Protein backbone atom coordinates (compact mmCIF):
# COMPACT_ATOMS: atom_id res chain seq x y z
CA UNK A 1 0.00 0.00 0.00
CA UNK A 2 1.18 3.81 -0.37
CA UNK A 3 -0.19 6.98 -0.33
CA UNK A 4 -1.59 7.01 -4.01
CA UNK A 5 -3.17 3.63 -3.44
CA UNK A 6 -4.72 5.00 -0.04
CA UNK A 7 -6.24 8.02 -0.98
CA UNK A 8 -7.91 6.27 -4.31
CA UNK A 9 -9.50 4.30 -1.54
CA UNK A 10 -10.57 7.21 0.51
CA UNK A 11 -11.58 9.62 -2.61
CA UNK A 12 -12.90 7.11 -5.06
CA UNK A 13 -12.67 8.36 -8.80
CA UNK A 14 -15.53 10.15 -10.60
CA UNK A 15 -14.79 10.74 -14.06
CA UNK A 16 -18.09 13.44 -14.12
CA UNK A 17 -18.14 16.61 -11.90
CA UNK A 18 -20.12 15.88 -8.75
CA UNK A 19 -20.52 17.07 -5.70
CA UNK A 20 -18.41 16.26 -2.59
CA UNK A 21 -19.41 15.05 1.31
CA UNK A 22 -19.26 18.71 1.65
CA UNK A 23 -21.63 20.01 -0.97
CA UNK A 24 -18.71 21.38 -2.61
CA UNK A 25 -18.15 20.42 -6.94
CA UNK A 26 -15.36 18.38 -7.15
CA UNK A 27 -13.96 15.51 -9.95
CA UNK A 28 -11.53 12.83 -10.36
CA UNK A 29 -9.95 11.99 -7.59
CA UNK A 30 -11.05 14.02 -5.00
CA UNK A 31 -9.91 16.99 -6.90
CA UNK A 32 -11.73 20.25 -5.76
CA UNK A 33 -12.95 22.53 -8.08
CA UNK A 34 -14.48 25.10 -6.25
CA UNK A 35 -16.45 26.40 -3.63
CA UNK A 36 -18.78 28.29 -5.51
CA UNK A 37 -22.32 26.96 -5.98
CA UNK A 38 -22.11 27.92 -9.62
CA UNK A 39 -22.11 24.44 -11.78
CA UNK A 40 -20.26 27.09 -14.69
CA UNK A 41 -18.13 28.14 -12.26
CA UNK A 42 -16.87 24.69 -11.74
CA UNK A 43 -17.00 23.93 -15.38
CA UNK A 44 -14.80 26.90 -15.80
CA UNK A 45 -12.83 25.60 -13.04
CA UNK A 46 -12.51 22.64 -14.41
CA UNK A 47 -11.27 23.38 -17.88
CA UNK A 48 -8.61 25.58 -17.04
CA UNK A 49 -7.27 23.30 -15.19
CA UNK A 50 -6.99 20.51 -17.86
CA UNK A 51 -6.16 22.78 -20.43
CA UNK A 52 -9.25 21.82 -22.96
CA UNK A 53 -12.94 22.69 -23.17
CA UNK A 54 -14.29 19.93 -21.48
CA UNK A 55 -17.81 19.77 -20.72
CA UNK A 56 -17.67 18.60 -16.94
CA UNK A 57 -15.85 14.99 -18.58
CA UNK A 58 -12.59 14.09 -18.25
CA UNK A 59 -10.65 10.96 -19.32
CA UNK A 60 -9.33 8.75 -16.56
CA UNK A 61 -5.59 9.68 -17.83
CA UNK A 62 -6.68 13.35 -16.70
CA UNK A 63 -8.39 12.26 -13.04
CA UNK A 64 -4.30 10.42 -12.47
CA UNK A 65 -2.89 13.63 -13.78
CA UNK A 66 -4.79 15.87 -11.37
CA UNK A 67 -3.84 13.62 -8.95
CA UNK A 68 -0.71 13.36 -9.19
CA UNK A 69 -0.37 17.01 -8.71
CA UNK A 70 -2.84 16.93 -5.99
CA UNK A 71 -0.56 14.82 -4.07
CA UNK A 72 2.61 16.53 -4.59
CA UNK A 73 0.94 19.90 -3.39
CA UNK A 74 -0.06 18.31 -0.58
CA UNK A 75 3.88 17.01 0.69
CA UNK A 76 5.08 20.16 -0.32
CA UNK A 77 2.48 22.18 1.86
CA UNK A 78 3.21 20.43 4.87
CA UNK A 79 6.99 20.81 4.02
CA UNK A 80 6.83 24.36 3.69
CA UNK A 81 4.58 24.64 6.78
CA UNK A 82 6.33 25.71 9.95
CA UNK A 83 4.06 23.57 11.96
CA UNK A 84 3.46 20.65 10.03
CA UNK A 85 6.87 20.20 8.90
CA UNK A 86 8.23 18.80 11.91
CA UNK A 87 5.73 16.55 12.45
CA UNK A 88 6.46 14.76 9.34
CA UNK A 89 9.88 15.06 9.96
CA UNK A 90 9.39 12.98 13.12
CA UNK A 91 6.94 10.20 11.58
CA UNK A 92 7.50 7.13 9.91
CA UNK A 93 7.11 6.33 6.34
CA UNK A 94 3.34 5.11 6.95
CA UNK A 95 2.63 7.45 9.26
CA UNK A 96 3.59 10.51 7.11
CA UNK A 97 1.13 9.27 4.65
CA UNK A 98 -1.54 9.67 7.22
CA UNK A 99 -0.68 12.99 7.62
CA UNK A 100 -1.05 13.09 3.79
CA UNK A 101 -4.24 12.16 3.61
CA UNK A 102 -5.47 14.46 6.08
CA UNK A 103 -4.14 18.01 4.22
CA UNK A 104 -5.41 16.31 1.25
CA UNK A 105 -8.57 16.25 2.43
CA UNK A 106 -9.12 19.51 4.41
CA UNK A 107 -5.78 21.39 3.48
CA UNK A 108 -2.62 22.89 5.59
CA UNK A 109 -4.55 25.40 7.25
CA UNK A 110 -7.19 23.09 8.30
CA UNK A 111 -4.54 20.71 9.89
CA UNK A 112 -1.95 22.93 10.93
CA UNK A 113 -4.88 24.02 13.72
CA UNK A 114 -5.10 20.46 14.97
CA UNK A 115 -2.43 21.77 17.85
CA UNK A 116 -2.71 19.68 20.00
CA UNK A 117 -3.10 16.50 18.20
CA UNK A 118 -0.12 17.48 16.18
CA UNK A 119 2.03 17.85 19.31
CA UNK A 120 0.94 14.28 20.62
CA UNK A 121 2.01 12.69 17.47
CA UNK A 122 5.34 14.91 17.41
CA UNK A 123 5.60 13.36 20.93
CA UNK A 124 4.51 9.45 19.87
CA UNK A 125 1.64 9.34 22.09
CA UNK A 126 -0.15 7.23 19.48
CA UNK A 127 -3.22 5.95 21.68
CA UNK A 128 -3.74 9.48 22.68
CA UNK A 129 -3.34 11.52 19.67
CA UNK A 130 -6.35 9.07 18.37
CA UNK A 131 -8.13 10.34 21.06
CA UNK A 132 -7.79 13.80 20.54
CA UNK A 133 -7.91 13.90 16.33
CA UNK A 134 -11.37 12.25 17.14
CA UNK A 135 -12.54 15.38 19.02
CA UNK A 136 -13.37 16.99 15.82
CA UNK A 137 -15.71 18.04 13.48
CA UNK A 138 -13.45 15.91 10.89
CA UNK A 139 -14.52 12.92 12.76
CA UNK A 140 -17.71 13.52 13.34
CA UNK A 141 -18.78 14.17 9.54
CA UNK A 142 -16.92 11.83 7.66
CA UNK A 143 -16.33 9.05 10.24
CA UNK A 144 -15.39 5.94 8.53
CA UNK A 145 -12.58 7.67 6.96
CA UNK A 146 -10.96 9.59 9.77
CA UNK A 147 -11.66 6.41 11.41
CA UNK A 148 -9.05 4.51 9.08
CA UNK A 149 -6.44 7.31 9.25
CA UNK A 150 -6.33 7.83 13.00
CA UNK A 151 -5.92 4.00 12.81
CA UNK A 152 -3.02 4.36 10.82
CA UNK A 153 -1.89 6.84 13.45
CA UNK A 154 -2.07 4.61 16.20
CA UNK A 155 -0.61 1.63 15.31
CA UNK A 156 1.44 2.39 11.81
CA UNK A 157 0.55 0.08 10.10
CA UNK A 158 -1.73 -0.53 6.59
CA UNK A 159 -4.16 -3.27 8.14
CA UNK A 160 -7.18 -0.09 8.50
CA UNK A 161 -7.21 -0.53 4.39
CA UNK A 162 -6.59 -4.15 3.52
CA UNK A 163 -9.67 -5.29 2.59
CA UNK A 164 -11.02 -2.10 0.98
CL1 LIG B 1 -5.07 22.66 -10.79
CL1 LIG C 1 -16.61 8.68 6.08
Amino acid sequence: MNIFEMLRIDEGLRLKIYKDTEGYYTIGIGHLLTKSPSLNAAKSELDKAIGRNTNGVITKDEAEKLFNQDVDAAVRGILRNAKLKPVYDSLDAVRRAALINMVFQMGETGVAGFTNSLRMLQQKRWDEAAVNLAKSRWYNQTPNRAKRVITVFRTGTWDAYKNL
